[PDB]
């Protein structure tokens, strides 16, 4: 079996990205965020407090013949933005892009924050890590991914997220029109449940690549791209009046700057992300300052490439049973 769904920017930043997913009989479609940062499918529901809901669209189990209590599971999780969300579990069927999942679990909000219940666009999550961070207690639950793998043409599934434009997931093949040239794999590790990988370095705009080990995650429930200071530091020297700012946050520069592109390393293959990518438009309405899209991680952890990275690529995510990373050039 295959899927293909098409994903689609939140607002006029890429923000974030949500894809419809069919949950339930008869189906009920809800706009979700695929997170290749995390393992839990939470939708909005019926169970949710309705002061927490504000214009998302609801799963209601009990409208669905094939939901089920998957009784005493709970699940609650807490994102790297501060975000979080609670609830009780139920399985029922659940399709992306003509690829359906039977026994799905499908973890029903209780409470949201307040970030959430703020995003109309997002109607849940759709995790795709590894299952070894799927929270539902005390059985642990299995990824959409993980559940279709078996049924899957190829046990793999890709990201090509647009740039100001729609994009695609597509699970079980590797679409070979949708990118140019070759696609380089890299190593994963599953030590902590993400894509993990290494990068082998860098460039800023046309200046020479620096050789350097850079540890991250492919991360699309991520907007940024967060990497070392000392790499970010490099980036914003080359754009006048850039400074970073305590009070906003991060590294913001003049509205009026032209932003160099950003080069990071796949095996000997390149990556380039061109400058009008980084920006992400005024910190505030009507403000000529404006936000950066390459932050440092130094307050995190850990190294993400997030959607800024992603975007500017063709991404496979390689499920076999030595994961890997692949990324083309598009």
């Amino acid at each position: 079996s295959t899927g293909s769904a098409t994903t689609t920017p939140i607002d006029s930043l890429d923000d974030a990205y949500i894809t419809p997913v069919q949950i339930g009989t008869p189906a009920q479609t809800l706009n979700l965020d695929f997170d290749t940062g995390s393992s839990d499918l939470w939708v909005f529901s019926s169970e949710t407090t309705a002061s927490e809901v504000d214009g998302q669209t609801i799963y209601t189990p009990s409208k669905s013949t094939t939901a089920k209590l998957l009784s005493g599971a709970t699940w609650s999780i807490s994102y790297g933005d501060g975000s979080s969300s609670s609830g009780d579990v139920y399985t029922d069927t659940v399709s992306v892009g003509g690829l359906t999942v039977t026994g799905q679990a499908v973890e029903s909000a209780k409470k949201v924050s307040s970030s959430f219940t703020e995003d109309s666009t997002i109607d849940g999550l759709l995790g795709l890590a590894f299952s070894t961070l799927n929270t539902v207690s005390p059985t642990q639950q299995k990824t959409f991914f993980d559940n279709a793998k078996a049924s899957l043409d190829s046990p793999v599934f890709t990201a090509d997220l647009g740039y100001h434009a729609p994009g695609t997931y597509n699970f079980g093949f590797i679409d070979t029109t949708a990118y140019t040239g070759s696609i380089t794999y890299t190593a994963v590790s599953t030590k902590q449940g993400f894509w993990e990988w290494t990068s082998t370095g860098y460039a800023v705009g046309s200046g020479t690549f620096k050789s350097t080990s850079i540890d991250g995650i492919a991360d699309t429930g991520t907007t940024l791209l967060y990497l070392p200071a000392t790499v970010v530091s490099a980036y914003w020297a080359q754009v006048s009046g850039a400074k970073s700012s305590s009070s906003v946050g991060g590294y913001v520069f003049p509205c009026s700057a032209t932003l160099p592109s950003f080069t990071f390393g796949v095996g000997s293959a390149r990556i380039v992300i061109p400058g009008d990518y980084i920006d992400f438009g005024p910190i505030s309405t009507g403000s000529s300052s404006c936000f950066g899209g390459i932050q440092s991680s130094a307050g995190i952890g850990i190294n993400i490439f997030g959607d800024v990275a992603l975007k500017a690529a063709f991404v496979v995510f390689n499920g076999a049973t030595t994961p890997t990373l692949g990324f083309a050039s598009k």
